[PDB]
């Protein structure tokens, strides 16, 4: 199944950080409504933060989330949790390799700002 | 129901980052096995970094997180998400006020690292 | 926190279902657009089912769990899950007691159905 | 990544329940300790319930859920939610055509019980 991909309420601000754990230099592009609107590329084995922005999610809300390791796609796993009808976090693991950690690159998404 | 409380795997490497998004001070409190591990202070109303740090959860693998401002106990959310039954995310949101937007200070503990 | 309470999309069916986990008998309320839908009553301490029923969230898509044993509210505990931005479940535990394992009454609501 | 697999704890008791929406008779196969602990079977494209059951995941704690349609295996979504850090639910979507609803066969596995 798709991963990565989140329907948010349009025209709303939200955040996207991401963490690096892996030996490989992770490069994080964040799309909205298909076009890209961040991308955040660092590399850590200690969850360092790689980027951190504040994106609207537009007209059509939707966000998707990209991860490669020298231009080689990673493989996503991804869920949305919503807390008391109103905290929203999109959630995004992956793996680069073999050892299947799904962290070797972690986006948080989540909403309402402010 | 008791929010902010997670049992995490013995002895296990794990990230703590906050966010804040209102007006008032925020003062992040992550506790293992009863005793303080992590402070977080800082204030913002665009989704700032506070604070992030690497823990271990130690023998009990008891992580709770408190969040307060001016000495004041805010009301806390909570959950945590398991993906391909690896990647995991404990995710606290909490209310200074009266809004009810609950991102006044946002947690997110993920693990594992590296 | 508010707990127990979801915004589904308008005009949408969705399923509802409770499991019974306790010696008191449990009356799960539904209601959608703060008027009761459902009401399911049984009483178990093996998880059986004591009501499923299809529902459509109308056009608030309000939808709001309740829990009571002889009368008296229990706790809840609830989130929502989003898995591949289009299968949604809406979860609610209930705690009739003091042992706290909020599992007395839970209920399950999903969608998209058909 | 995978999908469907859960890991609980040791020698517990869970219940584990599925619901169908397509036109194509639903499989789901419940594994503990990768041996079958539960099979059901039946077609619905109202959210029936196929099946329900009280299973212990056993000494292992693994539990995988399967899903297929006249013998070919579905695509699985998956993940658990675990609120108050007591109440567990293991969640599982399934598709077996191209609409992508991922809701041909929906499985709901719940601990603890009792
Ligand atoms: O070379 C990349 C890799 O092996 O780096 C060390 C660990 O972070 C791993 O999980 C990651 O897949
Ligand atoms: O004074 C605190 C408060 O009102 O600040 C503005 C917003 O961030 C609110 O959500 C927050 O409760
Ligand atoms: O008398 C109610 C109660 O104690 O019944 C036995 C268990 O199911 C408990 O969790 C529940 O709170
Ligand atoms: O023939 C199978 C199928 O098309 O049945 C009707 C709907 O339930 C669909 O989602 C499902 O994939
Ligand atoms: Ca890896
Ligand atoms: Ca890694
Ligand atoms: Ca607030
Ligand atoms: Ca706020
Ligand atoms: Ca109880
Ligand atoms: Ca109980
Ligand atoms: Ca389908
Ligand atoms: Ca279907």
């Amino acid at each position: 199944a798709t991963q990565g991909v989140f329907t948010l309420p349009a025209n709303t601000r939200f955040g996207v950080t991401a963490f690096a754990n892996s030996s490989g230099t992770q490069t994080v592009n964040v799309l909205v409504n298909n076009e890209t609107a961040a991308t955040f590329s660092g590399q850590s084995t200690n969850n360092a933060v790689i980027g951190t922005q504040v994106l609207n999610s537009g007209s059509s809300g939707k966000v998707q989330v990209q991860v490669s390791v020298n231009g080689r796609p990673s493989d996503l796993v991804s869920a949305q949790v919503i807390l008391t009808n109103e905290l929203n976090f999109a959630l995004v693991g992956s793996e680069d390799g073999t050892d299947n950690d799904y962290n070797d690159a972690v986006v948080v998404i989540n909403w309402p700002l402010g």
